[PDB]
């Protein structure tokens, strides 16, 4: 399991989280441990075979029993108890204290899910990937999630005015490059924030039932935005296909912050003339962007349309049934399109 | 015996949480059976028999016992003591411990309440309905209600912006479906809210009396702002009548967060076409919402107006004497109506 | 299953002791059975199966689990854990404490031993014949010995004095039933004073290792006496035969201090006129008694003289030479046995 899986798996109203809150509240210690390895047995000593069901209270019982509990990988079925988990004093390990001493290095030993949880404190622990991670109250996370809420809708503010700028200008386009990629500098920022407030509530699971609301209310469409603005705007002679607009956005989330606040960098990302000069170069928009506006529309006929045209400047100074007569179009339905681009102008 | 019922017989201020909190500083277990009829007559056995009237003295001094203390059905006498509580062993249970498994199927066997106080430690478990539910202490729960009520605000004032942009283009009548949509979708969104909040502050008692202050003066007029606007918006001859609008409120309340953040679904609810074309009609305010602002207003008065008008822009475009004409309306109560109508014009 | 075999398995130095010092010492519970059946497992429910062999730790660990712990009827095997161990509600048990009464009622089921241990406390339950007995600490044990030990004492020179007196009318001709009887009677009640306190040497097991070698130097060889007694003061017209004389000596051990203290009973058990006269009679010895004390003797050719000769008169008229004339006895060992008499003479 990987971290922001392990995660998941504590996260609050799964089996597991469960019994660690009846430990929790049971003011005992408890060393979990997750997974059935030939290494996990030939650390384990000392103790038990039980091979019954999983319960809450399976753990409860076998953690109050003043030892470390083993599990299946799955987290199902118990077939170990109080055993001693001994790894070889050569691993390093600054943690002060036997139980976590022992669940550091069995997680660097094994890449497992071990939880050390210690009495007289609520303190729940995981030592997986070379790190450990103290499982927070969930005040702490509710308040920091709501801290960058604030922060992640000033972004959409920011992103919706710009995006709507940069639109009503291109209806009677000349493009800038600080003005093509100031979009695309905000429209990253949104979603690295999106993906951060996505690794919190994920941390979070189910008492947090509201930050997905949020998310899902606010955001709404980023990286089906980030999708039409490459496939738009990419200054390259071939017209950019899927895969080549996957690199791009790989690409972008390679680049830093610092890397992503200088317009050269995102320049040379698109493939643009990386010289200061180039600031007040223009192209014409290819047509993704503000046709993608019409509703009931398939990817396929934009990309069709595209290859028919080319450009959206054409597309605005184009007829009526021009557009028909682009093989697989009616008269009618392209009827649809001219309407509405042309109330697209205003 | 609902789970949200017994746990506000449980809150702080109430007689039976004065005893619990009495036995918890007592540092002994408890395992107090509120209630006494055939069932539990039938399943407990070899104690004392006492028919004495409730006080938090004595049961704290009967939990001492070491048995089961068994209250009556209202928690207002003290009837049985030690007695054993032989379960039926064929009920299946998962809690392990011979105390928590005895309580757990009692439950089972008959509904009631069965509070397991654990011996020398400060939990109090709760056993209706099938349900196990730890009772917190009151700072997790005034936590929990302060980050959401925090969430409250948001949404309501998300709500008044979206209520007043609502009014403002009812008063010039246009309006979209969407428009229409983006008022009830964050009603209903507030409603749930309200709803989660109140089930805290009712689990607080007496503890949280600021919660309910804040929730009251947050939340204000929201069922009425609710039926006011489902009898104004609903796509059929005649405006629904109160049952009818009743059960349309039911029908809002099955619905789900996966068919609450839809608005084809949403409109559909009313009866609505689902096509986006639909999603882009227009339909004129009945005028409830919006003339229900004239104060001290009959409701009665206010639907017979509106059936005589039928829309909110008849309203403003009536005369002096066109209100004075209707049934029911005199001299005084016409001009009355149309003081607030012509102020709200500007 | 007997009490004084379980006890001595709990006596300290056996496994089950010192693991039940183990749980004390924790001050924590403990519910341990030794002994598994159809009825066992019917009782049986929510408990766990390890089939690990018995070691001193187990019992303590297992006991944190607040069931009960299920070991083989052997007390080596250990095959369950935690188990709520609820027997039929219908049984009789006056024990009030849920635990207890579980263990008293399986106990009475099967009959094997329930060890319970009620936790903050160092007090030790056997539940073993259906009849509780606490463990007692060893201190007041060795009390109640030492106090038996000095009456024992006083006892054994009461017997001596009179069986020395008996000793001088032997040397005599002078034979009494009473003197002959009331040696005897001492001597049985002398016989189950130390059964008396060999219990109490069996219940301490290790701890007590003095009182058994107290009661070996002060008891002596009372079955011997017994034996030869018996053998002896036999007034019937053949000797006795081994089946008879322990037959006999069930006989005797039958009867209750209440009809040992009379001498006619004792005399009337064995056989002989009721008569207060008879107290007064004489009776011929076989001598076993008045030549026992001969060194390197052995017990059938004592017999085979007995019954050659028929009387103690034969043996104090025998001659130099009558001795020899006896089949299946040389000379050598002749004067052997006569210089014996001689010797007691004076």
């Amino acid at each position: 399991p990987t971290l922001r899986e392990t995660l998941g798996r504590l996260a609050p109203g799964t089996p597991l989280r469960d019994g660690l809150e009846r430990i929790l509240r049971g003011r005992t210690g408890a060393l979990i441990v997750l997974g059935y390895d030939d290494s996990v047995e030939a650390i384990c000593d000392g103790g038990f075979v039980l091979d019954v069901r999983y319960a809450p209270t399976r753990l409860r019982e076998l953690s109050k029993m003043d030892g470390a509990v083993v599990l299946s990988s799955d987290g199902s079925r118990i077939l170990r108890a109080n055993v001693q988990l001994v790894p070889d004093p050569s691993i390093p390990t600054d943690e002060s204290g036997t139980r976590h001493r022992s669940a550091e290095r069995t997680a660097i030993q094994t890449g497992y899910p071990v939880i050390s949880v210690s009495h007289s404190m609520s303190i729940v622990t995981v030592y997986v990937a070379g790190e450990r991670h103290v499982v927070p109250d969930s005040a702490t996370i509710l308040s920091r999630a709501n801290q960058t809420i604030a922060t992640l809708e000033r972004y959409k503010g920011r992103l919706d005015e710009v995006s709507r700028q940069l639109s009503t200008a291109e209806i009677e386009d000349f493009v800038t490059l600080r003005d093509v990629m100031t979009v695309v500098q905000r429209l990253e920022m949104v979603r690295r924030i999106s993906l951060e407030i996505d690794a919190d509530v994920v941390e979070l699971g189910t008492d947090g039932r509201q930050l997905k609301l949020q998310l899902d209310e606010l955001v709404g469409d980023n990286e089906t935005a980030r999708e039409l603005i490459v496939r738009d705007y990419h200054a390259n002679p071939d017209p950019p296909t899927a895969a080549q607009v996957a690199a791009t956005l790989e690409e972008l989330d390679s680049l830093s912050d610092s890397e992503l606040l200088d317009f050269t960098v995102l320049a040379r990302v698109f493939g643009y003339p990386s010289t200061a000069e180039a600031q007040d170069s223009a192209m014409s928009s290819r047509g993704y962007r503000a046709m993608a506006a019409i509703p009931r529309l398939q990817f396929a006929h934009v990309d069709l349309l595209v290859r028919s045209f080319g450009s959206l400047q054409n597309l605005l100074a184009a007829s009526a049934d021009d557009l028909q007569s682009v093989d697989g179009i009616g008269s009618m339905w392209a009827r649809h399109i001219r309407e509405g681009l042309s109330l697209l102008a205003e």
